């Protein structure tokens, strides 16, 4: 029904990611923690950086354990380095638990650390098959629901603003909420469409469909999920595919070409610019994404808008236009349905009945022609054949 103590939880924007507000060890260390449901590993700064106003002190905390085991995380666009160890861990606007749990204490890092971001860690919400150095170190989430009473789900609703924050109004503003435990009813409209979780290590889906303004892709569906698709609240963009990339911006193009852009706006690089109020949403397509049903050969579909895959940004210069970048780009590595889509809808995973359930959001951006839309039923075959192997 409701759980009111857990809304407005959130604070951050698609640009720097969502975080919440975390305590580890005794007495209670207080810090910002990125919500990242394409990881597993709870990691918190541990050492002096220069963008770390405050950090995880083993040393004071009395109830902090040693694992004695060093791990190292790189990955494509930056890479962290740390120890392991145990300690306690609270939620404060969560439920009313304390757990222990894995903390990975960083001690050396690049471009992990963003300047001015607001957050100190990250807590990785995906499956323990993914976590590092290999799947026997339990993830926060697992520690949670194995040593409370709390239902195995939680759900997001991240809210972006449509415009964009400076620092003091991104620490001021009221960011979304995750619910942990449930499901929150204020935070959407309609109904929720829920989709088959393909398997338990990213959260990993099915799409069998693409659309631009309502003109199906058509390519063949393995490609939408080559080599696979996730939901990911710590990726900024929506990703896609190489070919994937190409045959959607070759139509976005299209449907948009009333004005022409630099090519460096497809390639997510500069910003775009209208005076103020004047943005022509109406020129750029909807984007609909079918993702496989749980009956039978049945489907439904997200319908994102401009308003989702344009992201705000500050102007390069000082004016009172409105800019935006391209937030679509390309992947090596599958679909990623990161914070601009995720902004769009109230996001379910319901790791109990291994699925994910979409609806549109109460908070998500809009005009007065067209709205975000979760629909269905279709009447899809062969989605199966859909999956890589
Ligand atoms: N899901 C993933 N998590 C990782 C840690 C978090 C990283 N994101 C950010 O710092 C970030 C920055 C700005 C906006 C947003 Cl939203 C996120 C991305 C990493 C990539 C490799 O795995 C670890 S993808």
């Amino acid at each position: 029904g409701s759980f009111v103590e857990m809304v407005d939880n959130l604070r951050g924007k698609s640009g720097q990611g969502y975080y919440v507000e975390m305590t580890v060890g005794s007495p209670p260390q207080t810090l910002n923690i990125l919500v990242d449901t394409g990881s597993s590993n709870f990691a918190v700064g541990a050492a002096p950086h220069p963008f770390l106003h405050r950090y995880y002190q083993r040393q004071l905390s009395s109830t902090y354990r040693d694992l004695r085991k060093g791990v190292y995380v790189p990955y494509t666009q930056g890479k962290w380095e740390g120890e392991l160890g145990t300690d306690l861990v609270s939620i404060p606007h969560g439920p009313n638990v304390t757990v222990r749990a894995n903390i990975a204490a960083i001690t050396e890092s690049d471009k992990f650390f963003i300047n001015g971001s607001n957050w100190e860690g990250i807590l990785g919400l995906a499956y323990a098959e993914i976590a590092r150095p290999d799947d026997s170190l339990e993830p926060f989430f697992d520690s949670l629901v194995k040593q409370t009473h709390v239902p195995n789900l939680f759900s997001l609703q991240l809210c972006g603003a449509g415009f964009p924050l400076n620092q003091s109004e991104v620490l001021a503003s009221v960011g979304g909420s995750m619910i942990i435990g449930g499901i929150d009813h204020s935070l959407y409209t309609g109904s929720l469409w829920y989709t088959p979780i393909r398997r338990e290590w990213y959260y990993e889906v099915i799409i069998v469909r693409v659309e631009i303004n309502g003109q199906d892709l058509k390519m063949d569906c393995k490609e939408y999920n080559y080599d696979k698709s996730i939901v990911d609240s710590g990726t900024t963009n929506l990703r896609l595919p190489k070919k994937v990339f190409e045959a959607a911006v070759k139509s976005i193009k299209a449907a948009s070409s009333t004005e022409k852009f630099p090519d460096g706006f497809w390639l997510g690089e500069q910003l775009v610019c209208w005076q103020a109020g004047t943005t022509p949403w109406n020129i750029f397509p909807v984007i609909s994404l079918y993702l496989m049903g749980e009956v039978t050969n049945q489907s439904f579909r997200i319908t994102i808008l401009p308003q989702q895959y344009l992201r705000p940004v500050e102007d390069v210069a000082t004016s009172q236009d409105d800019c935006y970048k391209f937030a679509i780009s390309q992947s090596s590595t599958g679909t990623v349905m990161g914070a601009v889509i995720m902004e769009g809808f109230y996001v379910v995973f319901d790791r109990a009945r291994k699925r994910i359930g979409f609806a549109v959001s109460a908070c998500h951006v809009h005009d007065e022609f067209r709205t975000a839309a979760v629909e269905g039923p279709f009447v899809t075959l062969d989605m199966e054949d859909c999956g890589y192997n």
